[PDB]
């Protein structure tokens, strides 16, 4: 039947936007309702909820709209799919954000961490407590002869040191000094099991402590790290504050306790790169769909621009899309080598926030972006073609799904809450 089918599509349309609307507004309220899980991989998230909420109200407004000039005539209905095409274009950037943070989530490292830490040194200092150090963070001895600590650093680099050590020879001694501080950990029967039960994130931060103080020395927190191995983040982060070493160096600490609390790199991240992410999400599409929308109402006004067949006015919205299509297919593919890469060389489990976004972001790249890439360059069999209302309805629910309902962060959240009510 003509009236039968074209209610079915419409059916299955409207419950599409009333399932993502309802798991998006629910998925928004988890992230911010539980306080372990505000940090910048959730908030970029609810940027990108809020563009598919904000979608789904245009959707939800055209159809209430309809309940009585005609609505096609109106104005108010081409500010609402103006507002509609931005929404999509917000979608396709904060979708960009979210590979551009994924690949320099997977770039930060224990090797990147520390080079912010520990610093870098050219030639040989002596430092406050007596010891001479070069490079990133390399201690050598304690006794007070520069003429002693040129002859050692001369064993330990092979060549004659001189005084000047280049950026290669100190990165190549930095490697080595990381390496002792994981084997001295694995060799110490205070700290394998505590380091076994980290993720690698949190590892990173239990080496940074050993490669200041040492194997010996942070063995010392039997207090603190019992409750780290227990997965009691924030008790161990306030009696980590009520150390000798949080007083001795205390931006050091704060920076290595944030990472244990929450298992993320947000101390070692700056604020203004998060305000170059919403200038990209939120920022590029208002520099291309205005002027779309001032072209299709100074020339292209028809029907809400239902009648977009003239000029260029149409490359001027699809070419910064394909744009962040494109660039998103090549994060895509680089992230895919690099996940297999450190996977294989065990630098990375498949039970890390890393390998877990991977698992979703790289989902959803090809699964909203490769649509515009098919079809990049046409305008306009009809039954099966209408099929792409359905995905384009229910993508806001996969969104939904794929960054909160499946994440395992948001699982212990409502697991731990559960039990509070108990005890
Ligand atoms: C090589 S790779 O393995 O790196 C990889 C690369 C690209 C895509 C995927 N696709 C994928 O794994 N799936 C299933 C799945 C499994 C686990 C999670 C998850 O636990 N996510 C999470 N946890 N915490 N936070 N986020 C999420 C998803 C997938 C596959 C296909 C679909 C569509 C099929 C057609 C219909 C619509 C869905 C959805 C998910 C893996």
């Amino acid at each position: 039947s003509p009236e039968e089918q074209l209610l079915f599509l419409y059916i299955i349309y409207t419950v599409g936007y009333a399932l993502s609307f309802s798991a998006l507004v629910i998925a928004s309220a988890i992230l911010l309702g539980f306080r372990h899980l505000h940090c910048t991989r959730n908030y970029i998230h609810l940027n990108l909820f809020a563009s598919f909420i904000l979608r789904a109200l245009c959707v939800f407004f055209k159809d209430a709209a309809l309940k009585w000039l005609s609505y096609q005539d109106s104005l108010a209905c081409r500010l609402v799919f103006l507002l509609c095409q931005y929404c999509v274009a917000a979608n396709y950037y904060w979708l960009l954000v979210e590979g551009v943070y994924l690949y320099t989530l997977l770039a930060f490292n224990i090797f990147e961490m520390l080079r912010i830490d520990e610093g870098l040194r050219l030639k040989i200092y002596k430092d406050t407590e007596g010891y001479y150090t070069i490079g990133i963070g390399h201690l050598l001895t304690k006794s007070p002869s520069l003429n002693a600590a040129k002859s050692e650093l001369d064993k330990a680099i092979g060549r004659n040191t001189n005084g000047v050590i280049t950026k290669d020879e100190a990165e190549k001694l930095f490697n080595q000094d990381v390496d002792a501080a994981v084997r001295g950990i694995l060799r110490n029967a205070k700290l394998k099991p505590v380091y076994d039960s980290l993720d690698a994130v949190r590892r990173a931060a239990l080496i940074n402590m050993v490669f200041q103080m040492g194997e010996t020395g942070v063995a010392g927190f039997t207090n603190s790290l019992r409750m780290l191995q227990q997965k009691r983040w924030d008790e161990a982060a306030v009696n980590l504050a009520k150390s000798r070493w949080y007083n001795q160096t205390p931006n050091r600490a704060k920076r290595v306790i944030t990472t244990f609390r929450t298992g993320t790199w947000d101390a070692y991240s700056e604020q203004w790169i998060f305000r170059l992410y919403v200038a990209i999400g939120w920022g590029v599409p208002l520099l291309f769909v205005v002027p779309w929308g001032i072209v299709k109402y100074l020339y292209e006004d028809e029907g809400c621009w239902t009648r977009n067949s003239n000029m260029n006015y149409w490359l001027i919205i699809r070419l910064p899309i394909l744009f962040a299509c494109i660039v998103n297919f090549l994060i895509f593919v680089r992230v895919i080598c690099i996940v297999v890469s450190k996977l294989k060389a065990n630098l990375m489990c498949k039970t890390d926030i890393a390998f877990r976004l991977a698992k979703s972001t790289l989902t959803l790249i090809p699964l909203l972006c490769t649509h515009e890439v098919i079809f990049a360059f046409v305008m306009d069999r009809f039954i099966k073609l209408f099929t792409e209302l359905s995905f384009t309805s229910f993508q806001g629910l996969m969104v939904a799904i794929l960054y909160c309902f499946v994440n395992n962060e948001v699982q212990l959240e409502f697991r731990k809450s559960w039990e509070r009510w108990r005890l």
